[PDB]
């Protein structure tokens, strides 16, 4: 399977998203567009426990050929945010473009951001996936220099290596803006597309310097002979069927 | 009002812990001993969600004649640990004696620290203050580092001063280490001893070096001559009464 991207080439042909393997064409699918105006409040959902957040330690990565994979391992975990257990930390990844308007599967109010960040964590429902918008600002992120960095060594698919000395707590923004996000049931974004994933996704973006954004579709590719570099990993919006969603604030 | 050691001049008295003004005297009044063995587990005791924690900025001190108090100015807030409201962060300040065994107003299981930390929150119960143990230990701790730093310029009391960048978050243990805590109502323990506060002490100490330690006794003065070194800040155990007291974990 693969995106529409990487059904371009004339020369072999894959599964687009238009073909992606059963359940992907189901009643709840995910990304979605969030209308603002049209979500519902409820008061439980009060911002995460964030553990092992902050612990700063060397993370192993790996081109997955559809996205940087970090793993997270277990080193995390979050509590509340009206989920029903405890979740882990497994993996982090990201969907990104070549724009700094359409790179984000979902979109809040008609508008992508440049990037979208996804952290995995698995029930200790059944998913927890956290979502971060990404936007292309005029400063460098020193919270994102240990990714960037990495990115040079894992040129093609399947090829590992490790991040040096960073915590998951300075990648995302302040801890006071963290208190406003949207909640729906959903799925993952990819093949199989099991409808077994809780979603969570903040408004407030997270700023990276334009240089930072461009070294990810310059380094990263999705075939082995290296002719197509890696970007436009992003599924179409998904019909929001009948689900209603949630924010956090009133 | 002062204590003990301050009643220890011949010159000049005033009203020690023994003769402090009323309510002080009252039916539940802290600190006390902490008895593990017979404290009840309430699942509902889940980590504190820290809010304005990881924030960095100066830090506003003065010795307030009774202890070396930083003023947290609602900068941080904390939510949940089945608290009724919210919290917000408005002084801290310590405790502390000449010896790494009896320096820390409460105590687990007949066992004194070396200082014990009591970061103030006023209800936005009413009072809910976190207390920490801290221990002598053969590493420096860089989180306390600013705060030593400024010591010596708030010798004499009522002298004000300020902290360098720094942020409450790296003075404290890790967010893994935060999971197991003790809760039971209580009052101030100086006077007038509202009993109007909801206490929260962690089990995991906070290690500072023996030198960071001596910084505190060295530089801190009760009185305007300084002939008397601040220590021995501590109130004596006061009788647990009729109340229970708490454990997040089982
Ligand atoms: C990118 C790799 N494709 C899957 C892989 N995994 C699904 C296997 C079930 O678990 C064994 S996953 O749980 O790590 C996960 S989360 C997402 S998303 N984009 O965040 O909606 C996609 C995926
Ligand atoms: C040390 C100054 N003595 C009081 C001052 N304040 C009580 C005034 C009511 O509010 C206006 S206070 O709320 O900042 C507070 S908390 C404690 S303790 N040791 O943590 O139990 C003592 C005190
Ligand atoms: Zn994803
Ligand atoms: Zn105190």
């Amino acid at each position: 399977w693969c995106y529409e991207i990487q059904t371009e080439d004339p020369r072999s042909s894959c599964l687009g998203p238009e073909k992606w393997p059963g359940a992907c064409k189901e009643n709840q699918q995910s990304p979605i567009n969030i209308v603002t105006a049209r979500t519902k409040v409820n008061p439980r959902l009060t911002p995460f426990i964030l553990v092992g957040y902050d612990q700063k330690q060397q993370w192993p990565i790996k081109n997955n050929q559809h996205t940087v994979e970090m793993t997270l391992g277990g080193g995390a975990c979050i509590i509340g945010g009206d989920l029903p257990a405890r979740y882990e930390a497994v993996q982090l990844h990201l969907h990104w473009s070549n724009g700094n308007d359409n790179g984000s599967e979902h979109s809040i109010d008609g508008r992508h951001f440049a990037m979208e960040m996804h952290i995995v964590h698995k029930k200790l429902d059944k998913f927890a996936v956290l979502a971060f918008m990404i936007e292309v600002g005029d400063k460098v992120n020193k919270g994102f220099q240990p990714l960037v960095e990495a990115l040079p060594s894992i040129s093609k698919p399947h090829s590992t290596s490790t991040v040096r000395e960073s915590s998951l707590q300075d990648m995302l923004p302040p801890s006071t803006k963290m208190y406003t996000y949207f909640r729906y049931n959903g799925s993952l974004t990819t093949p199989n597309c099991d409808e077994t994933v809780i979603w969570t996704v903040y408004k407030q973006p997270i700023k990276i310097h334009k240089n930072q954004f461009l070294e990810f579709s310059k380094n990263l590719y999705y075939d082995e002979d290296q002719k197509l570099n890696m970007k436009d990993n992003v599924r179409p919006l998904q019909p929001l069927g009948k689900r209603q969603v949630f924010k956090s604030h009133a």
